């Protein structure tokens, strides 16, 4: 099981659950986060005024998925967060060891 | 060492981080977020119109642990954020390579 | 690669973002949390009942890198977040096997900048 951390903007989330429900996949935890990436380098300056990059708001999903399952999680987040300008996101693919539901105990892909 | 993660009910949150500091495992780091799972399916009607299954507001705990102590938390967290009814959560074990504390420079289960 | 997850005061962040940012990391991902250590043990003091120990506002710095810079960022990080007193923080080293960048598809080697 790997646990799937994609960092997307705010606007294209709704796109990206549909397109994960469609599919079946349910369970998700979604953070509002805030991030800066390569555009801007060091600092900017408008007006002005010369200020740091800003940490702008995103949206952080969480969906942790059997291993089989993983490609096609990545390809429906890529598919439905992208809109081809800096700022689109990125998704890191982290392993996870096991899985417990809460709710009766069961463990391994059982618990997904 | 092993973090682990577990989204709880805001409701059960308190009993959960007491449970821990019962046991001396004092150290947490707590996020507000929103999640769903499998209740609800691809969507929900109530008097309309089909409306999506919203995102409802969880708590994310992260502890991390040596990996001698990782059972017990499990067993910790399953028996305070149990209620039985879909929705318990879930418990993630991800894992650490190394850990940093700050103010000594500390590594390893040391740091903990 | 590698996740690195600093839990850090959020008066000493904007010198960690800057420590990092002067030597060319500009990806990052923060989120506000709270927490506690060790400090306060079981239960607090006043007045006269106890009350649980507080979970504080931190910041969470996630920065994904790769394996040759997380020495780096780890230093970087730890001499700007340093305080010298409890709750200064901690920093998490979680394993990474890929990333994707979604704007333009390109995964592995190609997904982060080599520093
Ligand atoms: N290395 C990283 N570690 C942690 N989070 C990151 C990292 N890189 C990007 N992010 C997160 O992803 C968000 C969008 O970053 P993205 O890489 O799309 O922007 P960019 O670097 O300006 O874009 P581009 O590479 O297309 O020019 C960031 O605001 C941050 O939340
Ligand atoms: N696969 C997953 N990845 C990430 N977060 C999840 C996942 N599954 C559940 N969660 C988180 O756990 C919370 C509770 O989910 P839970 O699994 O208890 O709900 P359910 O699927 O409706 O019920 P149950 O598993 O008992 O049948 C979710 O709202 C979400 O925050
Ligand atoms: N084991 C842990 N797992 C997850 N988060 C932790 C853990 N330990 C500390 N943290 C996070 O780091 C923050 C600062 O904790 P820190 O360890 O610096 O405080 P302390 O234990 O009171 O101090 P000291 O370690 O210096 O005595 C916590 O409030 C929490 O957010
Ligand atoms: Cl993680
Ligand atoms: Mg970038
Ligand atoms: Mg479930």
């Amino acid at each position: 099981m790997k646990k799937i951390e994609a960092i997307v903007r705010a606007e294209k989330f709704p796109e990206v659950k549909a397109a994960l429900e469609e599919r079946g996949f349910y369970g998700m935890t979604v953070t509002d986060v805030k991030g800066r990436g390569q555009q801007g380098g060091m600092q900017i300056q408008f007006r002005g005024r010369t200020m740091e990059v800003t940490l702008l708001p995103k949206v952080k999903l969480e969906i942790v998925v059997k291993d089989d399952a993983v490609e096609e999680v990545i390809g429906l987040i890529v598919n439905s967060a992208f809109t081809g300008s800096p700022g689109d996101g990125k998704i890191f693919i982290i392993p996870v060891e096991d899985v417990v539901r809460i709710r009766t105990g069961e463990r391994g892909d059982d618990s997904l």
